[PDB]
């Protein structure tokens, strides 16, 4: 109904991105579902997608931050749950996304060592605002745990 | 030689999360190329991609906030560059991509309006977690552009 | 009283009257009073009695400026678009983002002008400045008004 | 490198669906000197046609950037970027949105009958339009200051 619309729209939102509809739709099923916990054939059914499909997108919301695998006691399947506070550990993620990026910017200033050195300002910048940016976002989000 | 591994480091970065190769292969040729304005037809032959991969890539590097389409006085043809200060431009784009997503929390918290309240908290967070911090983003970057 | 044809149809005199097309402004006047909200590419055609073609670049056009969204579903193969949740905050967004664009262009077109007079530059750096001064008003506001208005 | 910035003014505004010439008109108008151009002027300039040139002045004029003006012993029709022109275009988006919000409203009112959830979009329009005028309009008031 609505919240299978809601649904619709976070695949969406992941998919004008370069992102999987699936996993989209994975993160909002995932938001408001009951219970919170679903269990990969829930997934699959609730989704109508495959296994496979549930399996990989599953994985790669795991790596964003955003959910979890679980087991529960005295049943065999295997579970997912958004994590508490999901987006604020998402957003650590990518505090390490971020400082590798600045190690690649690295690689690229050392490729350029040679070359007059306007020509790395493009990566200098890109490595500064990096680091800048990754001491805003690990700031903010101590503070906002309090 | 040097360059073009920096180059696939980044295509694997961007493949290693769900994006294109491709897409971050371009991004990186534009943050070591020179010139710095590259005509289509130049990173199609430079990155071995077809006219395709170049469009729809550049397209979503576009909309990503790093390049931009360039236009060249008396010249026909397409050009892209990376954008001045390309990361912070970037940076703006992930708070309007973050505005976004907490509208569509909005929209869940909606949808959940008859259930009870216990089930609206993994939204709630969400929203109040993307509105935080869109504003901290933007009071950031404007002490930035002021280095 | 009025009729939801006759909103569209001053949507799209809204849109030409400012140099966009009129396709454009009847398609996001239709998405505002559509029921449902989520249309097919062909019901769009179909309704506002306009080409395949049009509906397309025109949809895009409007999705650019942040208003609309596209949607696919996975057992149907037919394009359907929709008004965004907060379509016009996500409208003014993009003004933004325009606006910072802009910025950049006049510090394009001063550095042009480096070895001119300084009275040269004065349009540009009123430009520029204004720009700035905007960019962070309507963000800031923008941000407000999550809050709730 | 002038051409090049005015040829960027002219992506600006075909990326948002307006004219080339348009925004080539708009950089040559915010760059050259003097700042008052003729018609002929801006058609050489440019290497624009007087049709085009016409229509685009016309435009620009309407979203409040450029003036036409006339010279003291001159016959030609002159234009030039107005003081403040980027405020003064912000005035005419106050105007575009008030006459906007008032088509929002024309729109509740075709749906008055019914349900007012289907009204919820119209809703968001009016409300935002509103806002962001109020905004601007205060905004542009203290700049000025
Ligand atoms: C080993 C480390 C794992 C960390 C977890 C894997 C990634 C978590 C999500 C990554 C999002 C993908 C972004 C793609 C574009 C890169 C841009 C970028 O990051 O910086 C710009 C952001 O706006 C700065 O301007
Ligand atoms: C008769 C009353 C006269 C008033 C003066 C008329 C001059 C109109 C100039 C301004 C409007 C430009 C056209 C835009 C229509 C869509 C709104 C917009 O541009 O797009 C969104 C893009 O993201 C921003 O919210």
């Amino acid at each position: 109904p609505d919240i299978m619309e809601f649904v619709e729209q976070m695949g969406g939102y992941f998919e004008s991105r370069s992102l999987t509809r699936l996993a989209g739709r994975l993160l909002g099923w995932l938001l408001v579902c009951d219970p919170e916990r679903q269990s990969s054939e829930e997934l699959a059914t609730a989704l109508a997608a495959s296994s496979g499909g549930i399996s990989t997108n599953a994985r790669m919301l795991i790596q964003f931050g955003f959910i979890e695998r679980l087991a529960v006691a005295g049943d065999r399947r295997t579970y997912f749950r958004l994590r508490p506070n999901a987006f604020a550990a998402g957003e650590r993620e990518r505090i390490r996304a971020m400082a590798e990026l600045q190690d690649l910017a690295d690689v690229g200033l050392r490729a350029l060592g040679d070359a007059p050195p306007q020509r790395s300002r493009r990566l200098r910048e890109m490595r500064d605002l990096l680091a800048y940016m990754e001491n805003v976002v690990s700031d903010a989000l101590g503070r906002y745990s309090q």
